[PDB]
């Protein structure tokens, strides 16, 4: 069901049982949120859903409690992509109404699972992505890629990378999911926003891929 977005549980990072889990682990990135909503969780182990807040200021959806960021892996073009996603209640922006719900998503781009060296990052914006490839060292804190989160006039919010440092949450993998959680993102309707890593994922790779 959807229910209230106070009423879903942060979803606890467990331990990463695979090489696949600990290299999500390994590259989650920082998120400096510039504006706007903090970061929320979006599902629960039963498969409810956040009901968002109405966009009618963010006073509603700060609460540094709920951090929760999510990821799935896979690969593309013979890369190896690690999507990270946040869903906030709702899209507050600088100037405008909004819009109840928000899904963002990065993904960070590695020549394969072995060597995991960071070959790009990709960063959603509207209907694109931003692209840095080669990846810019000034957008990395070792290997931790910085994320902005921001809406300037007068747009919507939008992903970004920055130099300045961000915070972590804890991260719940697709794969690590209940199968109730992953069928409810598959078919919950988020309004204006959209679940960037269900049965779109792979649509999304190619989009974010650094041709
Ligand atoms: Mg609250
Ligand atoms: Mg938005």
């Amino acid at each position: 069901a959807v229910i209230n977005h106070d009423a879903v549980p942060v979803w606890p990072q467990p331990e990463p049982a695979d090489a696949t889990q600990a290299l999500a682990v390994r590259f989650k990135p920082q998120l400096d949120v510039v504006n706007g909503c903090q970061p929320y969780p979006a599902v629960d182990p039963q498969g409810n859903t956040s009901g968002g807040l109405k966009p009618s200021q963010a006073a509603a959806c700060r609460d540094m409690s709920k951090a929760q960021v999510y990821s799935r892996s896979g690969t593309y073009n013979g890369y190896y992509a690690i999507m990270y996603s946040w869903y906030m209640p709702k899209d507050s922006p600088s100037t405008g109404i909004g819009h109840r719900h928000d899904w963002e998503n990065v993904v960070v781009w590695l020549d394969n699972a072995a060597s995991a060296n960071i070959v790009a990052l990709s960063a959603s914006a509207h209907s694109g992505y931003k692209k840095s490839f080669p990846a810019d060292k000034s957008y990395l804190d070792g290997i931790t890629a910085k994320i902005s989160y921001k809406s300037t006039w007068p747009l919507d919010h939008e992903l970004g990378f920055t130099t300045s440092a961000g915070k972590q949450q804890p991260l719940i993998q697709w794969e690590q999911m209940t199968q109730a959680a992953r069928d409810a993102l598959e078919s919950t309707d988020f309004g204006n926003a959209n679940v960037p890593f269900k049965s779109n994922f792979q649509d999304k790779l190619v989009k974010a891929f650094f041709q």
